[PDB]
DNA sequence: CATCTG
DNA sequence: CAGATG
C-alpha cells in the first residue's frame, strides 16, 4: 500500500501507455497483473530478482524494476512523458467521446489540441461535439449543494409525470460525498419488470419532461433503457450560471431495483465485501438479483426484494446507512 | 452492458 | 455487422 508504491506506479504508467499510445493489449494487460501482485506483496521489494519470484513477473518487468530501484527514474518512462504523440493522445482522450482509438486517428491527422478540434469540428461526431463544447464544465466536480437542487428538480418532474415512478439518485451523492462527478438516476416503475415486455415511454416520457422544463440540455445517447445526457440548473437572476453537468437516467424493472440500487450506490469496496459475505451466508449477488446458492457447486432462483433492507436481511447483516456504505 | 457509427 | 465509448 506504500511499500511497493513506486513500483506499482511506474508499472501502471507503463501499462497504461501500452494500451493508449501503443496498442499492446497483451503488454498492457501484462503490466497490470504485475502491478497487481506486487501490490499485495508483503515485503519491501529490494531488487529485481526478488520480484521476479512473483508470478506475472517476468524478465522484462524485473529489468524495469531494477533500474527504477537503482535510479529514481526510468528512461522509457522518461522518454514516454516527453513524446508529443504520447501526450497528445492522453489529452485528446479527455474529451468525452474521444477514446484512444479516435485519439490516434486525430493525432495522426494532426489534431492534437483543443484548437485543433474546434478547427475541425467537422470530424467529430455528436457526443464528441458536445464533449468538446463542454470540455471545461465536464471536468468540474459537482458540489452536493448543487446536486440537492438537481435531485430536487428531477424528482419533482418524475413525480408530476407518473405518480408511480420511483427515482433514486445513486452514486457518491447517495453515499454522503461532498461533491460528485456526474448524476446517476435509477429509475423504475411498477408497470415494468423482468417479464413485462417492454415499455420505452417509461423512460422517454420523463426524458422529455426533463428537457421540457429545460433541465436536460442535450442528449449524448438515448436508448430505450438508458439515457446519457447534459443538464443544468437554471441560472437564477443572470450573473451566475451553472456549468453543464453530465447526467444518466436508466430504466429498471421493478423486480430488480434495489439490487441495482444497492449496487450502484457502491462503493466498489462496500460491494465486494457485502458480496463476499453474501457468499458465506450461502448466497449470491450481482447488479440485479440475490440468489440462494445451492450446493451442487452452484445454483439459482431470484429471491424477492422490496427494499435494500430485504437484501442485508438476507445475508443476515447489519443494514447499513448509505453514508457508511464506505468499505 | 448498451448505444452510436459507418 | 464489428468496433468504439462511457
Ligand atoms: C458503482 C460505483 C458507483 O457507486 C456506481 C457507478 O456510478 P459512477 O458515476 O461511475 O460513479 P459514482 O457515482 O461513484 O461517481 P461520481 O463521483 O462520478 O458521482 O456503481
Ligand atoms: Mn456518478
Ligand atoms: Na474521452
Ligand atoms: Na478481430
Amino acid at each position: 500500500e506504500t511499500l511497493n508504491g513506486g513500483i506499482t506506479d511506474m508499472l501502471t504508467e507503463l501499462a497504461n501507455f501500452e494500451k493508449n499510445v501503443s496498442q499492446a493489449i497483451h503488454k498492457y494487460n501484462a503490466y497490470r497483473k504485475a502491478a497487481s501482485v506486487i501490490a499485495k506483496y508483503p515485503h519491501k521489494i529490494k531488487s529485481g530478482a526478488e520480484a521476479k519470484k512473483l508470478p506475472g513477473v517476468g524478465t522484462k518487468i524485473a529489468e524495469k524494476i531494477d533500474e527504477f530501484l537503482a535510479t529514481g527514474k526510468l528512461r522509457k518512462l522518461e522518454k514516454i512523458r516527453q513524446d508529443d504523440t504520447s501526450s497528445s493522445i492522453n489529452f485528446l482522450t479527455r474529451v468525452s467521446g474521444i477514446g484512444p482509438s479516435a485519439a490516434r486517428k486525430f493525432v495522426d491527422e494532426g489534431i492534437k489540441t483543443l484548437e485543433d478540434l474546434r478547427k475541425n469540428e467537422d470530424k467529430l461526431n455528436h457526443h464528441q461535439r458536445i464533449g468538446l463544447k463542454y470540455f471545461g464544465d465536464f471536468e468540474k466536480r459537482i458540489p452536493r449543494e448543487e446536486m440537492l437542487q438537481m435531485q430536487d428538480i428531477v424528482l419533482n418532474e418524475v413525480k408530476k409525470v407518473d405518480s408511480e415512478y420511483i427515482a433514486t439518485v445513486c452514486g457518491s451523492f447517495r453515499r454522503g460525498a461532498e461533491s460528485s462527478g456526474d448524476m446517476d438516476v435509477l429509475l423504475t416503475h411498477p408497470s415494468f419488470t423482468s417479464e413485462s415486455t417492454k415499455q420505452p415511454k417509461l423512460l422517454h416520457q420523463v426524458v422529455e419532461q426533463l428537457q421540457k422544463v429545460h433541465f436536460i440540455t442535450d442528449t449524448l445517447s438515448k436508448g430505450e433503457t438508458k439515457f446519457m445526457g447534459v443538464c443544468q440548473l437554471p441560472s437564477k437572476n443572470d450573473e451566475k450560471e451553472y456549468p453543464h453537468r453530465r447526467i444518466d437516467i436508466r430504466l429498471i424493472p421493478k423486480d430488480q431495483y434495489y439490487c441495482g440500487v444497492l449496487y450502484f450506490t457502491g462503493s466498489d469496496i462496500f460491494n465486494k465485501n457485502m458480496r463476499a459475505h453474501a457468499l458465506e451466508k450461502g448466497f449470491t449477488i450481482n447488479e440485479y438479483t440475490i440468489r440462494p446458492l445451492g450446493v451442487t457447486g452452484v445454483a439459482g432462483e431470484p429471491l424477492p426484494v422490496d427494499s435494500e433492507k430485504d437484501i442485508f436481511d438476507y445475508i443476515q447483516w447489519k443494514y447499513r446507512e448509505p453514508k457508511d456504505r464506505s468499505e
